[PDB]
């Protein structure tokens, strides 16, 4: 499956170590070498559980 | 899965780097190469978790 | 999957390069060759996530 | 998956290039050389993901 | 997948090319060879995206 | 899959050539041989699709 | 899949040529060697498509 | 799939030659050698069309 | 030898699985792989022994 | 053995699929290939059992 | 065996082709060839099972 | 060359063995097979020498 | 070519040696073997040549 | 040579086995395998030696 | 070709040395033997060429 | 030989599957492939065999 | 054989994709390439059945 | 076959690339090569199907 | 086949080089090398079509 | 080099055998092949050495 | 070399299929594949011959 990170604020951490700015929206997709993401700041994330907003 | 971008406004930046002009839709699918989207600029995504509003 | 372009205008554009009248449906699948779809003008497109409207 | 195709009227091209009379109905599945289908004058489709119209 | 057609008038032609009478229902299944059915006549068609009267 | 054939008359023929006597159910599994099932006279089928009446 | 008979009065015919009295319930599989059944006599038939009763 | 079988008295047979107690629970899977269930005497079956009472 | 059926009544069933209507008779041979004929509904049997009348 | 069928009206068929008119006598020995006889019509029928009348 | 036919009248004809005349009889045993004697025309037949009049 | 057969009355016979009901037309071309066509009852020939009616 | 016999009078023998009766048609094509025909009898036949009776 | 045939009503069958409906016309040339042509129903032909109706 | 030779008289010689009666026609082909055909006493000949009468 | 078909009406189906439009001529040669030609709508057939107007 | 079209007027397409001007005229043989001779616009055809006349 | 032009005026062009004057008389064979004849200007062409006026 | 020129004055030239004089007549067969012929001058040509006058 | 030809009226030929409409413009380049280009109709060329207008 | 073509209306086809909407330009170099460039509707081109206005 995929994830969808809406970066609510600038210098939103995303760590597979990428960063996204206010407004960006980030898809991302799973593979091999990604089996956890960490999500640092405030942040918008939806998943196929849901929302959730991480801070 | 595939994802549904359309641009609300002129120059979105599309990262897998296209570009799109306001009111064009452009319908992405995940391969093995594009793992990542990171979407700039006023877009409205629908995906499978739902919609968001990329700004 | 596929998609549902329904012209309602002339001229849509639809780059996998094709061109549709004002009326014509095109239900177009995904291949290896064709990852991304975008479509100009003004069109009606279902999709599995649901219809949009681009302009 | 297929569509289904009612020719509502005479003379409706459906491009792989059949031609089907009105009261007609195509149902057409997907193959390896069937990856795009375009539908010309008035008929009515219905597709997985719902119904349309084309002129 | 299959379709259900029942032939509401006699003379019902249905084209992989078979015809059945007033009263009969013809389940078809889709294979290899059968990659589209054209029916002609009155007939009542059930698929799996729903119901459908070709006249 | 599989269809429910409900006899609802004696002499009701299911051609793949059986009969059926009234108030039998036939419950007929698709193979390779049997791509098509033609029924005839009143009877009562149900598939995946939904039921439907022959006649 | 598998279907459900419930024989409500004995006797009950089920031919793939078993045979079952009132009270008794046989839950039978689709095998290769088995790709029809057909059930005589009064019996209670649960299929994934629903219910049945075969007289 | 699988079956679940309480056995609402003494003795209820299930031949595939196993045998409950009144009280008893029973969950059945089907394998290459058990293509048949059947179950004698008065006792509560639930499988994935629903639920049954054999007697 | 050989056996002479009348039928008397329509769907008169024959198995070896033939069907025979009313007013027709069937004079049948014993071989190799017949070695034994079930008769159903009403009939008018008569073999070597004498005649009988199955019902 | 050889049965003795004397047509007493037109067109009586007589399947091993010979027919015959009214007043004509076939007289047909049994062979290898022909195993079983069918009579349809209206024809007299004379067997080492006896006589028997088919309609 | 063999069976005894008489010709009453002329251009009684004898299948197996053979043409018989007013009073004249023709005896005839079964062969490998002949399974079957087909006699048209006006005659007297007598066989195994008893006599009869074909005409 | 070929002939054209018209049955002018049920049972028309026409020998090489087929038969013919009223109303119907055989048109039959001339094989090595076929050397001779003998036609019997009410019918109405054409060839290539003129018509002619059969009684 | 072929010639066209009309038996107009009962036993008519056509030598090539074939018998017809009354009212029957045998259209006769030439071979390697039927070099010559002789007709007997009451009859009128239609060659390219035109027609003729032989009595 | 080939002939030519006008289906006057519907359901003609014509058997080398198609059918036609009312309106439709088949001309069909004689081949190796298709040495008989026969014609049920209500249909106007022609052929070399004229026109003929069958019914 | 072919000449058809009607014998008006008893004892009509046909050289190719047949012999026909009163009201018998022999109609006969060319061969490479019969090179020339010689008929003696009165008899009524038709040929391509038209009719002519030997006495 | 060929036939010339002159398209009276549009959407004029010639099956060998051609379609022609009001006013259009298609002369259509016979070959190994091409055995049959059946015509449906309203058109205007000139064979060798004379004309003739298909509905 | 071979057709002889006149053009009418201009612009006339003969598809075998040749182009007529008004009063030219085209004799065109049949080949093994050209089995089928397509005629649109105005013309006026004469083949070996007659004449017609293209719109 | 062949064909016959006069030329009623001078540059009369023969397309197979031949040209005449006024008065001359071109008669044209039918080869492999040449299978189709292209008359220019106004000229005479007589064929086996009639005479005609090209302009 | 062949053409008959008569020369109706002097000096006309037959191109395959012939000429000919006033009142000759040269009848000329086609050759695998004469596949045209060109007449100049006043002369009178007969072919197979008709009658033409060169001048 | 090259040559623009803008057709100023319908049906304007250009000989390497393109046609043009009303209003098109080709452009067309020298090859191997094409060491001639012939224009009809009228038109307006554009070559190096200058404009001209072809009637 | 090259030429400019400035779309002055929308739907300007260039043959080589490209399609042109209104106020693009294409600058289109000369390959050994194309050698020959049409454009349809309205289009202002230059060329090193000049300017030209399709229509
Ligand atoms: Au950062
Ligand atoms: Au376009
Ligand atoms: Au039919
Ligand atoms: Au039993
Ligand atoms: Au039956
Ligand atoms: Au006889
Ligand atoms: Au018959
Ligand atoms: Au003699
Ligand atoms: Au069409
Ligand atoms: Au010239
Ligand atoms: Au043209």
């Amino acid at each position: 499956d995929f994830v969808v990170i809406k970066a609510l604020e600038d210098g939103v951490n995303v760590i597979g170590s990428e960063c996204l700015d206010k407004g960006e929206v980030l898809i991302a997709q799973f593979t091999e070498h990604t089996s956890a993401i960490k999500v640092r700041g405030k942040a918008y994330i939806q998943t196929s559980h849901g929302v959730i907003e991480s801070e």
